[PDB]
């Protein structure tokens, strides 16, 4: 299934407040219905100059498995979003892939304040897209969403009611990993 293409980052928003502290999923709306698996997500974005670096973990609620990654790419002149590259790391964060040049994720903050931001982003792996991702994000785990971040989910066209909340899926998280 195709990401959307009419998506854009919300004008005005300081990057100050994205770029900042550690990021937990606490709802994430999938829109392939062919999925079956839930995951849970933590990262640590970081800017500099318009350069972006984040490391990203990600658990498997059902087959109780984990992966890492480190992402890296530059920020949009328009607004804040990005397209990275991504290598695969253990959980020291050595690598153990390199970024293959074919594979990107485009994440764009839809909107962001001193405790939680709603996002979208699009993985492509080559040519095939995985589809549109929404989640938004808390700084302090299994936390509540802003009224400001709920708004911005009604603003973007979708219905809370319709996301996946993670605090009941048993998500086992790495904090040392994102730590830092
Ligand atoms: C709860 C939220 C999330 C869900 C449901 C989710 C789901 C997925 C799925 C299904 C995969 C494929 C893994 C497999 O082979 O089975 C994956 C991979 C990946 N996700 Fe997420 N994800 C989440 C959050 C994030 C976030 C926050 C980012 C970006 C900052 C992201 C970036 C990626 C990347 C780069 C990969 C590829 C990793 C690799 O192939 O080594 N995901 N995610
Ligand atoms: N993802």
């Amino acid at each position: 299934m195709d990401c959307s293409t009419n998506i854009s980052p919300k004008q005005g928003l300081d990057k100050a407040k994205y770029f900042s502290g550690k990021w937990y999923v606490t709802h994430f709306l999938d829109k392939d219905p062919q999925v079956t698996d839930q995951y849970c997500s933590s990262f640590t974005p970081r800017e500099s100059d318009g350069t972006v670096k984040e490391a990203l973990y990600h658990y498997n609620a059902n087959k109780k498995t984990s992966f890492y990654n480190i992402g890296e790419g530059k920020l949009e002149s328009s607004g804040l979003q990005y397209t990275a590259k991504y290598k695969t790391v253990d959980k020291k964060k050595a690598v153990l892939k390199e970024a293959d040049e074919k594979n990107s994720y485009t994440l764009t903050v839809l909107e962001a304040d001193d405790s939680s931001a709603l996002v979208h982003i699009c993985l492509r792996e080559g040519s095939k897209d995985l589809g549109d991702l929404y989640t938004v994000l808390t700084h302090q785990k299994d936390a509540e969403p802003s009224a400001k971040v709920k708004s911005a989910v009604t603003q973007a066209g979708l219905q809370l009611s319709q996301f996946v909340g993670t605090k009941d899926l048993g998500c086992q998280y790495d904090d040392q990993f994102t730590s830092l």
